């Protein structure tokens, strides 16, 4: 399977100054649960922002940098390389990767952050006309998680007739 994994706000902001605009531990927990034991594909900037590989899954970084070498990280230099990765592959960001992959993925795991943040990077526009809501679950709010958010699993609709 090839899936998008992303959190975006009400205006599709995903990032600001190479960081997530929001502090929302529950979403990182969500990401962890979905991707553990599988594969994450991310652009070079997204990787540098995280700083190191995420434990207990395959970390793949797309970059044109042929000198790129990081212990625990696998490197690719082409979008086409993604299709050769075995197992469940999650497109993990950032804007460039999403733009390149949104027309190609089977489904998307989207956390809608129910707020308006300042951003400098965005998820591409999409329409629910094209995407079936396989599930929609409200995130629980509390001390550490104070921004309303919704976990969507969207699956690409087939064009019939
Ligand atoms: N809210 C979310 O769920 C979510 C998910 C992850 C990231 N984000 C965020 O998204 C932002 C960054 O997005 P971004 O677009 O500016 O950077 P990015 O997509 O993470 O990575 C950009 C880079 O990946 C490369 N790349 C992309 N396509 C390539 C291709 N076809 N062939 C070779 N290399 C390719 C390049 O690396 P080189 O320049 O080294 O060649 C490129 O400059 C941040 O603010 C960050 O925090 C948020
Ligand atoms: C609860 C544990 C936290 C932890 C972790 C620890 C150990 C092992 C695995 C993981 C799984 N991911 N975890 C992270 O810190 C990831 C953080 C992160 C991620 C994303 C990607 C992402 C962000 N959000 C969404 N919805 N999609 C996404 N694709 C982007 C980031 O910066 C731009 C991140 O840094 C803040």
């Amino acid at each position: 399977t090839l899936s998008i994994l992303v959190a975006h706000d009400l205006q599709r902001v995903i990032g600001f100054e190479n960081q997530l605009p929001w502090h929302l531990p529950n979403d990182l927990k969500h990401v962890k649960k979905l991707s553990t034991g599988h594969t994450l594909v991310m652009g070079r900037k997204t990787f540098e922002s995280i700083g190191k590989p995420l434990p207990n899954r395959r970390n793949v970084v797309l970059t044109s940098d042929t000198s790129f070498n990081v212990e625990g990280v696998d490197v690719i230099h082409s979008i086409e390389d993604i299709y050769q990765l075995p197992g469940h592959v999650f497109i993990f960001g950032g804007q460039t990767l999403y733009e390149e992959m949104i027309d190609k993925v089977d489904d998307m795991y989207i956390t809608v952050i129910e707020g308006k943040f300042r951003g400098d990077t965005f998820f591409p526009p999409y329409t629910f006309e094209d995407w079936e809501v396989a599930s929609s679950v409200e995130g629980k709010l509390d001390e550490k998680n104070t921004i309303p958010h919704t976990f969507l699993h969207l699956i690409r609709k087939a064009v019939p007739r």
